[PDB]
């Protein structure tokens, strides 16, 4: 096929394993489901595919820990592929190793950590029921356009102190970056997106605010201002973080939800269950999959890596690795250990994952508690689109007005 790279030299033949993550065979069949197929019985820990350009795969959730906590060989600074799209990343904190990484990471930690979360409670709160209870009635809803997307990005926007108009140029940008539809390469929307950015900043460093922007361009980096430059690479980072994770996860969760009356009576029955459920269900709709380069040859798990080799280490795959977890593809709220590493793992641990949690919580308790049953349209097939962050292309839920209930 002419979409394969040539094999290069040092690459054993055997190890080929043409995955191609913007597109994978089996996606008919769910995303995650497609990605689970590199756990397949006689697929390595290891492999290369020739898509995209080329690149190595973990496939286990052992490999996948032990490369990203090996930051001097498994660098960060192309952490995209394609190559292309890596070269061009330079987002802060997260294009960088430790220990240069550190002091960005505190002032990024500072804008959307616990402290802040704890501050916007309420607020996600009320977004997320006056939200519920206004589709509730109508008995019928378009959940990604509906729920996904208007609640976290909402929620977002208002914590970065920016005008929802802005939101459909900023989701179209951020959705070139993960699941590209051909119309913008990464470099172009990364182009567009500090573009957006550099007059906001530049207004926000004069006249300071308190939103997360303001904190950001007016913020210290272990004692030194940051530059106008550097705010703009970290501020450009959260706000594909906030406008493209949780509108997905979201999706997933209820898509499954809405499959499964089963697993929302349990939820009904006992709310006390919805946090516990919400880690699960982080582990079996695990989303993002970015990774690594080499920085040197080096020789893992009996392979040769050459330095400049692209591995890419999906995250959603430690979750979904059977070595980690029994029955990896069943949802069990109750499951004992829930081992996975949706919110990454290393110094690069997701610093808005306390953030999502809260939403995906708070959406949960209140959507059940108004709208206990739903179910897809009848006759829909549901699409899911892979990439850095896979989504949900569109979830139509229906359901009876008179089985729902105001809060
Ligand atoms: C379902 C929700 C989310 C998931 C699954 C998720 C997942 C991840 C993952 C896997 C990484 C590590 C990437 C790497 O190691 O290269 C990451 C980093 C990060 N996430 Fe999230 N994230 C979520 C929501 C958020 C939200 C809402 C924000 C808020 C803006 C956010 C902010 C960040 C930041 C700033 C980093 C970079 C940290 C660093 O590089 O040191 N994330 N996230
Ligand atoms: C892989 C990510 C989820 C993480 C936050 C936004 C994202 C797409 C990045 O570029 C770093
Ligand atoms: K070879
Ligand atoms: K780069």
């Amino acid at each position: 096929n002419a979409n394969l790279a040539p094999l290069p030299p040092h690459v054993p033949e055997h190890l080929v394993f043409d995955f191609d993550m913007y597109n994978p065979s089996n996606l008919s069949a769910g995303v995650q489901e497609a990605w689970a197929v590199l756990q397949e019985s006689n697929v390595p820990d290891l492999v290369w595919t020739r898509c995209n350009g080329g690149h190595w795969i973990a496939t286990r959730g052992q490999l996948i820990r032990e490369a990203y906590e090996d930051y001097r060989h498994f660098s960060s600074e192309c952490p995209f592929i394609p190559r292309e799209a890596g070269e061009a990343y330079d987002f802060i904190p997260t294009s960088m190793d430790p220990p240069e990484q550190r002091q960005f990471r505190a002032l990024a930690n500072q804008v959307v950590g616990m402290p802040v979360v704890d501050k916007l409670e309420n607020r996600i709160q009320e977004l997320a029921c006056s939200l519920i209870e206004s589709l509730r009635p109508q008995g019928q809803c378009n959940f990604t356009e509906d729920y996904a997307e208007p609640f976290p990005i909402r929620i977002f926007m208002l914590l970065a102190g920016l005008p929802e108009e802005d939101i459909p140029h900023l989701k179209y940008l951020t959705d070139q970056m993960t699941r590209p539809d051909g119309s913008m390469t990464f470099a172009e929307a990364k182009e567009a997106l500090y573009d957006y950015l550099i007059p906001i900043i530049e207004q926000r460093r004069q006249k300071p605010g308190t939103d997360a922007i303001s904190i950001v361009a007016n913020g210290q980096v272990n004692g030194r201002p940051i530059t106008s430059d550097e705010a703009k690479r970290m501020c450009g980072l959260l706000l594909v973080g906030g406008l493209n994770t949780v509108v997905n996860f979201l999706s997933f969760s209820m898509e499954f939800l809405a499959k499964s009356p089963e697993h929302r009576q349990e939820l009904i029955e006992r709310p006390e269950r919805i946090p516990a459920a919400c880690e699960e269900l982080l582990r079996r709709f695990s989303l993002v999959a970015d990774g690594r380069i080499l920085t040197s040859d080096y020789e893992f798990h009996g392979v040769q890596l050459k330095k400049g080799d692209q591995i890419l280490l999906p995250q959603m795959l430690s979750g979904l690795d059977e070595r980690e977890n029994a029955a990896p593809m069943h949802v069990d709220f109750s499951r004992q250990k829930v081992s996975h590493t949706t919110f990454g793992h290393g110094s690069h641990l997701c610093l808005g994952q306390h953030l999502a949690r809260r939403e995906i919580i708070v959406t949960l308790k209140e959507w059940l508690t108004r709208i206990p049953d739903f179910s897809i349209a009848p006759g829909a097939q549901i699409q899911h689109k892979s990439g850095i962050v896979s989504g949900v292309q569109a979830l139509p839920l229906v359901w009876d007005p008179a089985t729902t209930k105001a809060v």
